[PDB]
């Protein structure tokens, strides 16, 4: 109910939000039906358009104007913005040579360069440079300021879900915003696009960065903007603000345009009909910074041009009915487009079953344009599973593509060309950064990173203290001159210990055997100093890794590699091991194939055994230092340590041995030497995060080993290839996996093949960050480099993507 009666009378666009059932005047009473009866003729006046024209010059103040011309304007703050170029002959900010901002230039009762952010829906990253001709005010944003060539968006690369990121530094998972519709099943509530229940409190998680500010006494303009009020308002209403005495002013801002995203859905990313849109946005951005010039303000605010997600050519012929697979089609809920996700359709039907579902969606045809999977086993790079908002069964659609429930569907609901959603890794999907402002560097080009991570900076730039958040805080420095926020490293938790000699072989009940019994004091005290640590420096690169959490572990010292053993988990935390260029590839030896040995290090109560192995129909053993790449028969011995053994399905088998035989040396050959940590992750509740000894879900039948969700390798080399991995002086290079440990490889359609067809494309698909690594083992990693933690903190976050 709305009581309309009040007015908005000299409350036009107010900032504080006033209660129901009195009328409002914000920029989203349209909205919500509020408005007061006098909302469109005093707040959002037209007359005489946008612009000054000579004739308006010294004009007497008419107010019914959308904007004015008259001498007193400049005193009222709202003046049309080219009034200064066209009655004071000024010229266009675009039409200036840029200066550098050495520091910022404020207007006396500035405290803090004000933040205005500037988002563009659907704003691919290709555009800055494809429409670079069309958009001047935008190219000198980029070229003047700070940019990125793009910037990844979270996935579904849809927008509720990264709006809301940027605004909290937070994944879909953790903010609630799964995507653009969802069901919660404990609300028993559905959200949407058109409706009232998308307004409601409960879906919005984590603390977006108005709220942050509130918070901390920095005052916020409203970010969001009801579809009606033209964006030439919604300029001058930000400008008005910015003429606020000191004391009621905001201090950050947002605009938001609906363009490319609208036009590009009609017309495909590069229809000819996309200039326009583009013209119509670099004319936006005009008025803003031609605005903020008269203000004063064009060398004191810092202003940041972002996008949401990018834009992919996809039309109706391109859609996968999963009519075409399943026979129980109606006993289904899908929510469709570029993603799929599954559920139930009735509660009480207990003849559902999600793995029948995704069986029957599993390489059923040749081209098969999605592929099914329980969202557990999704690529951990997504983030895409810890909340109950995201269905069990997701289908991760190809580019280009629709999935759908029946074709009826679609022909009664061709009527667009573009859409996205799509795998945040996709090269459409990209969108834009650039920032530009006293706090910003100057001509200054960046490497690509992701938009989780532009919460912090923002923050930054006010002066505020960051919520919690999935940004990496400090990873993003060299975007700034100045406002830097100077991160130390997590202290280690648990400190090794270094095991010696302990046991004797006797004490030892493994089940295991070698064929070993084949043996001077010169190959003696040789193999006593690599036990003690004498080859550390070649195979542990960038210091030992540190354990964040509480728990007992043994580092272990080998001629070809070093690990940290839980004695916990029974296997290693991580093992590091440096392969050179000129580094040879041997096999096994026929007699060492079964070889496991006991570790004397390390006593028989805290070691795996072959017993387990033997009676565990469904689990084999790898090896996390590939005997393959020993360096000499002697030292192979050591790879065969019970120490260094891992429980693994046959079906990984394929994947990590063709990875250890030919991939390794492969990198190492390319990249002049690599580091590499291989290690096992166990995140049975899909969270993420490292889980805990007791919520471990399976174990190798019969004992306490383990079962790993995933294995991981992180490789490092120098960025500079004309130096050998373990002589660099520079920055550092690095690409990482976590590879989920299954049963089968039924994510591989082309797996029957020969591992060289599928197992590399496997690995690209499950690339992640060392951050990614981190988060899901309780270790921090390159703890000694002569490099500095932000630089660290960057790599850390390098997601390899192969695009
Ligand atoms: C990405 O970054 C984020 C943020 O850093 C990481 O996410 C965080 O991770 C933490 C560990 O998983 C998690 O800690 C929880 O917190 C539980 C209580 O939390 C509630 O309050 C939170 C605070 O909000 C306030 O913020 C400021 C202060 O910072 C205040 O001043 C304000 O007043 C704010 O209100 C709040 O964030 C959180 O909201 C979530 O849940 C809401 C729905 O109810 C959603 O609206 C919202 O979106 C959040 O939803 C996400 O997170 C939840 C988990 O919290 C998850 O379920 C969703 O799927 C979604 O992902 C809460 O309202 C606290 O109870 C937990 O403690 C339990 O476990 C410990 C183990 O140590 C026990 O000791 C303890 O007893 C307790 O166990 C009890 O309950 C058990 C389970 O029910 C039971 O088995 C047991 O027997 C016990 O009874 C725990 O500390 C953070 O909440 C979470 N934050 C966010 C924003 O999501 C994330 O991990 C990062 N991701 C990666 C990959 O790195
Ligand atoms: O005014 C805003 C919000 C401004 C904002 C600015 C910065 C933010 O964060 C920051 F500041 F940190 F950057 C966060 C929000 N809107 C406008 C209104 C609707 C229209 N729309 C659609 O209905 N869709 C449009 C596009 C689209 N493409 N496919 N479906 C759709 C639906 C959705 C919703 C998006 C947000
Ligand atoms: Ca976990
Ligand atoms: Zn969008």
């Amino acid at each position: 109910w709305t009581a309309t009666s009040g007015s908005c009378k000299g409350r036009c666009f107010e900032l504080q939000e006033v209660g129901p059932p009195d009328c409002r005047c914000d920029n989203l009473c349209k909205s919500y039906s509020s408005c007061c009866h006098d909302f469109d003729e005093l707040c959002l006046k037209t007359a005489r358009g946008w612009e000054c024209t000579k004739d308006r010059c010294g004009e007497v103040r008419n107010e019914e104007n959308a904007c004015h011309c008259s001498e007193d304007c400049l005193s009222r703050g709202d003046c049309c913005t080219n009034y200064q170029v066209v009655c004071k002959g000024e010229s266009h900010w675009v039409d200036d040579d840029c200066e550098e901002i050495k520091v910022p230039e404020c207007p006396a009762g500035f405290v803090r360069p004000p933040l205005i952010i500037f988002s563009v829906d659907g704003f691919r990253a290709s555009y800055m440079k494809k429409g670079s001709k069309v958009m001047p005010n935008i190219e000198k944003l980029r070229s003047c300021g700070t940019h990125a060539p793009y910037m990844r968006p979270v996935y579904p690369t849809k927008t509720f879900p990264n709006l809301y990121t940027l605004a909290t530094g937070l994944y879909p998972e953790s903010h609630g915003i799964v995507g653009n519709s969802m069901y919660d099943p404990v609300f028993d509530a559905s959200f949407h696009l058109r409706g009232r229940e998308k307004f409601n409190h409960r879906w919005w998680g984590g603390q977006p960065l108005w709220i942050t500010a509130t918070k901390q006494g920095v005052r916020a303009g409203t970010f969001f903007w009801s579809v009606s009020i033209p964006h030439e308002r919604r300029i001058l209403t930000i400008l008005q603000w910015l003429s606020l005495p000191d004391n009621e002013r905001p201090s950050v801002y947002a605009f938001y345009s609906e363009q490319p995203d609208f036009s590009g859905h009609k017309y495909g990313p590069f229809g000819p009909e996309m200039t326009n849109p583009l013209r119509e946005i670099d004319k936006t951005v005009g008025q803003l910074m031609d605005g903020l010039k008269q203000l004063r303000l064009h060398r004191c605010v810092n202003v940041i041009f972002v996008g949401d997600h990018g834009m992919e050519d996809v039309t109706c012929d391109r859609t996968e009915f999963l009519s075409n697979y399943l026979t129980n089609v109606d006993d289904i809920t899908l929510v469709p487009g570029t993603l799929g996700r599954i559920r139930a359709k009735s509660i009480n039907n207990s003849k559902y079953d999600p793995k029948t579902i995704i069986a029957a969606l599993t390489c059923k045809k040749p081209d098969q344009h999605f592929k099914p999977y329980m969202k557990q086993h999704l690529p951990k790079r997504l983030h895409y599973a810890n909340n109950r908002r995201i269905e069990d069964i997701h289908l991760l659609v190809d580019r280009r593509w629709h999935v759908a429930r029946k074709p009826l569907d679609v022909y009664k609901k061709c009527f667009f060309q573009g859409d996205h959603g799509f795998d945040n890794k996709v090269n459409s999907m990209q969108t834009v950064f650039v920032g530009y402002g006293p706090t910003f560097k100057y001509r200054t080009k960046v490497p690509p990173f992701e938009n989780i991570e532009l919460y912090n900076v923002m923050c930054d730039l006010l002066g505020l203290k960051p919520a919690p958040n999935n940004g990496t805080h400090g990873s993003l420095n060299h975007l700034l001159r100045t406002n830097t926020f100077r991160p130390t490293m997590p202290d280690e938790v648990s400190r090794p210990n270094y095991p010696g000699i302990m046991y004797l072989q006797s004490e030892f009940d493994l089940g295991c055997t070698c064929d070993d019994k084949v043996e001077n004091k010169l190959e003696e005290l040789n193999k006593r100093l690599h036990t003690k640590g004498s080859t550390k420096e070649r195979h542990l690169l960038y210091g030992r890794p540190a354990v964040l959490y509480r728990t007992s572990y043994d580092i272990l010292y080998h001629t070809d590699f070093e690990s940290g053993y839980s004695e916990i988990f029974l296997m290693p935390l991580w093992t590091s091991y440096t392969i050179s260029k000129q580094a040879e590839v041997s096999s096994i030896p026929e007699h060492l194939t079964n070889c496991v040995r006991p570790d004397v290090r390390v006593s028989p109560g805290f070691s795996q055994n072959c017993l387990a192995y033997k009676n565990d129909k469904q689990m084999s053993y790898g090896f996390l230092f590939p005997p393959y790449l020993s360096s000499s028969p002697e030292a192979k011995y050591d790879a065969f340590l019970v120490t260094n053994m891992v429980p693994m399905y046959p079906a990984f088998k394929r994947v990590w041995a063709y990875f250890q035989r030919v991939l390794v040396k492969k990198y190492a050959s390319e990249r002049n030497g690599v580091n590499v940590i291989s290690g096992p992750i166990f995140d049975y509740n899909y969270d993420g995060l490292r889980d805990t000894e007791d919520e471990i879900k399976q174990y190798v039948e019969g004992s306490s080993i383990p079962v790993p969700t995933h294995y991981y390798s992180i490789i490092t080399s120098c960025l500079d290839f004309t130096q050998p991995a373990d002589k660099c002086d520079g920055p550092l290079s690095v690409s990482s996996f976590i590879l989920p440990h299954r049963p089968d490889n039924d994510e591989s359609c082309n797996s029957s093949e020969d591992e060289s067809k599928w197992v590399e494309e496997l690995m690209k698909m499950h690339t992640a960050r060392v951050r990614d690594i981190e988060h899901l083992t309780g270790l921090d990693f390159y703890r000694k480099t002569s490099r500095s933690y932000s630089e660290i903190l960057t790599l850390k976050t390098y997601l390899h993507t192969y695009e």
